[PDB]
């Protein structure tokens, strides 16, 4: 199932054997509480006042290669939505279709065909029975709009991960099931609900015409089940007796890549994909894309068919890295770094240079004065053994300080290194 | 109203039109609540004891060019203030003048001139009618004791934004129309207070002769109506065949800029401003305090009178950015960049190289793998045509890792490569 | 007691006196709720279906040098706990030894000896008194158990800080005194116990045979008041006439400096640690081990035993650093950079250059169009006069561009610069 290989040539690792959940596109969904214009017997009276101070607020309320990302907006989508709730008897086109049903496909002015969800019915409510056993309804049904608007006050009118209380698990699955996709979408947003709602936003619209209004922006999954893989990279230095006269290099193109149509996605912030089991929820927005001629750089970093990205310095500092199955060590200098077990301790002591081992049989990682724990994912590493390629360089015509570089810009800048030798023969 | 260009010449674009709302300074206000020191029949029971263990958990509580940045300490004000209440007497000081009224103001010690307000009243309570409806007004006080102590908790004591229950919305408004500024201050943090909740510190400060205490630091805008600006940039390569002979270039000066009392106030970071329609809400300390000659690398990036900032490289990965009224793609090697409308799918396939695109009638932006929604916020938008300025410089000759560069610092470092050819004459 | 001392020479500060609170490892704890599995006298049938739902949901869920750091895995040890409870008889192992008693230690099967707290008891009390005053009882029971289900789903399932609802107070600190640690550690945590919570994770792990089960992640402080000290650094120019002429220089090595085993751990990110008085809390997964020598960059920036790290650049722009017990005025060009006090205003201005106050008798520092509070601590500052370094260096043979160098690295890349002038005297 998930498995792992180690680069020992070029410290890094790829954990292979995951499914793919990326975010491709929105679906928005305008979700409506229609409110009452108000202007045993005495519990209802400082309840009601609960319901003239929420409807009071909400007035107040609307009236390493991460550097290469795009800059999106989020919630362009949703706000789109809203400035269209705002139009003249576009509010009262909602009130009309939710009228003897709770769920309704509204077709908007400007031709947005979107899912209208009555969630709460406060107007229906509290006309029918407040007028001079049902204190709990009002207690609890007035108490879902409080928490409504105390999200959207602490955050000028955006929440995300929306919350019950914007979308309850019994609206927001019938609102899964009724949206328009596939059947396999359909199934990976009811079982991971949780992942569904930290993508989703919850927006503030309007509150006009005795109706409250806020889009629920929904991620839409059009890529599913395609291959998915964390690479993992650390420093590459050299153990030369004496410090400071050491090179270091480090792969930068380490995040999470996914198969995508053809292409690949990488994802350089490993934060922005979430992992549930053997399945990656990512979100395109922070991705790249790139020819799948990419996964070449776990096997040969030297291939001409992709440019390896990589980083060079001098600061050879001890650092571990945690993996999917395992953990990279890269001890240099005075250090000591070890892996322990946790009921019989050190069971191997690091070298200078950069290691690895797997979490079978493996419970920390110990690199300084820091202990690190090792996930105890069930797995199969192996580790590819290979002479580093950081012995390949003369650190003489090293260049020292490269970020964005990569194989070929540190190879084309060694040569002319050594076009000023061609003048040292005189 | 809201305009914006696009260079096509240095690939950017300025978002201008907008208006400035600066938190420059602060502003202190020591909010009381008065306790009860304690030691149907049966509601209050268990309602009085989340009293007492409210205080014993509060007892516990006490007893691109954004690393130019500087670092100042946020509260540091606010707690300036907490070690003048842990003064003997300071404490009395604020419970005999919060006597017969909630508001009043209280001169400090050390000449510091503090608003305090007493916003609830649970000793004047407690002992008043809890000594053996009311049990109404005690669950809903204390209520709020308790949502102040679960925020003070689970903050370490300090709490942004402010909540409802640190001060409420007739507490903060009130709080505003009686602080000491000018009427455009008072109208823009009235119409905004969701926004002035997001700048504002609520910080836990003493329990000390059965008062509790919390200041509120709250923002003073000193900036307001000064026209504001915000910089798109997005890399510009070039298109030759052969893949890996390009080279890059982008403006490292992308952020709000705001015209400040004769210089101009740039924010680095675009999150740390919050636009509401056409205002600018941004903070100070996240600021940089740059000439007012720096708006003429919008036009003429070559000016003589400011050095404008660019970085360099060899990456030539495709990214896009959603502006304020369009999209800037950056659109490099095999990718597919798009530019699509809702109802009638791609209307726009980009060239390679650096293009634009207004969204007026574009609702979507496609770049490889990755959907973006443009901003449907209505604007001018206009396209300055231009020769872009990377086909200005020799390859051979060119910097391919420069970040915290500039226009001439690019141009003095090749010209002493053009130093290396006077030699090549041989 | 806390001092500090500003180096005119190198434009960097050290505050020390500080003491030592670093999380070395994690303690576990599986916290369990035992439940009822069912299917005035109004009151509980709407109070019940509550518990209903938030079963129903949590089956749901179930089913400078920063770059140099670490990247390990915060939650790989209680994760691992969670995996052995799902274990076919795990779940009923604990269900047995949490028979008679609410705290008792259950030896799992992969010999792992966890602390388990039965916290909740519902099941003993839906089955007791709730088959066809207590209302109250099952009313607040009750609203704990939905308190943990809502953060629990807003969060996936992990929760920080841990909030009193997976942890009261009572029960929080009877863990603290019940774990075994030293004296030190436990009255350290007793003290401060809402900061162990920022420091705790609530995992949610499991709901099977009756019982809810999720681990508690505790922080284990095996460092405790060893010597700290935090360094403070801002960029160093000259101040030519000519703009554009001018070098900079800045120490990288700033963060949080804690000896810890004959070596010292560096915390480069300062917001990873936090302060209480003089105790400084830190988390070791984001620091780095240096040899104790990196402490003689502050005194004498050019030792032969530590190569102090530093970055160039020729961005002279004006910024200002907060200290400990002052605040770095690093003014550069025109801009106006004043220190002044609070009812007596300007009593400074800052010549070019960097230069330095202390908070005894300064209240604010701005500068350009920015207004920084210095923080209030009482402490004894002292001013080591010296000549900036950043004057020792030809502009013309100086690396305009270096950010992971050091002294040697700039040094070393100077001479070779003057390896091109032996060929210049022809
Ligand atoms: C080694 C390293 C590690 C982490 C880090 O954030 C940086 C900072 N940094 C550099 N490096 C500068 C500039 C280029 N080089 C200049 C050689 N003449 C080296 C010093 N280029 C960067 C780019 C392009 C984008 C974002 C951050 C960049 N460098």
């Amino acid at each position: 199932n998930i498995t792992e290989e180690f680069y020992q040539s070029t410290c890094s690792a790829v954990s292979k054997g995951y499914l793919s959940a990326l975010r491709t596109g929105w679906y928005t969904s305008v979700i409506t509480i229609e409110l009452s214009n108000i202007k045993k017997v005495k519990l209802i009276k400082q309840e009601l006042d609960k319901y003239k101070n929420a409807v009071t607020e909400l007035q107040l309320l609307m009236q390493f290669l991460g550097f290469l990302l795009s800059v999106g907006s989020a919630i362009a989508s949703g706000v789109a939505v809203c400035k269209v709730l705002h139009l003249e008897g576009e509010v009262n086109k909602i009130k009309s279709a939710l009228l003897s049903t709770n769920k309704a496909v509204v077709s908007l002015s400007n031709g947005v065909s979107v899912l209208t969800f009555k969630v709460l019915d406060l107007k229906n409510y509290i006309d029918k029975q407040l007028l001079p056993e049902t204190v709990i309804e009002f207690q609890q049904k007035n108490n879902r709009l409080l928490e409504i608007t105390r999200e959207f006050s602490v955050n000028a009118g955006v929440t995300t991960p929306v919350s019950t209380y914007m979308l309850t698990n019994s609206e927001l699955l019938s609102l899964i099931n009724d949206m328009p996709i596939t059947n396999d979408q359909k199934k990976l947003m009811s079982n991971n609900v949780q992942i569904v709602r930290q993508q989703s936003y919850s927006i503030m619209c309007i509150i006009k015409e005795e109706v409250l209004a806020y889009v629920v922006q929904l991620p839409l999954y059009g890529v599913i089940d395609t291959p998915c893989w964390k690479l993992h990279t650390s420093p590459l230095c050299t153990t030369n007796t004496k410090e400071g006269s050491n090179i270091c290099l480090t792969r930068t193109d380490r995040g999470w890549y996914c198969d995508n149509a053809g292409s690949v996605s990488f994802f350089p912030q490993a934060e922005t994909c979430k992992v549930q089991s053997n399945r990656v929820f990512c979100d395109t927005m922070n991705s790249l894309t790139l020819p799948s001629e990419v996964n070449l750089c776990n096997v040969d970093i030297f291939n001409p068919k992709y440019d390896c990205k990589i980083m060079t310095s001098k600061t050879d500092v001890s650092s571990s890295v945690i993996t999917s199955l395992g953990a990279i060590v890269s001890c240099y200098g005075k250090t000591k770094c070890t892996a322990s077990n946790k009921n019989r301790g050190i069971i191997k002591t690091f070298s200078n240079g950069c290691d690895y081992v797997s979490n079978k049989g493996v419970d920390t990682v110990s690199v300084g004065n820091t202990l690190y724990y090792v996930n105890k994912q069930e797995g199969k590493s192996l580790y590819v053994k290979g002479e580093p390629i950081i012995n390949f360089y003369d650190p003489l015509v090293f260049p020292s300080d490269e970020f964005d570089a990569s194989i070929s810009q540190v190879n084309e800048k060694i040569n002319q290194s050594l076009a000023f030798i061609r003048k040292s023969d005189e």
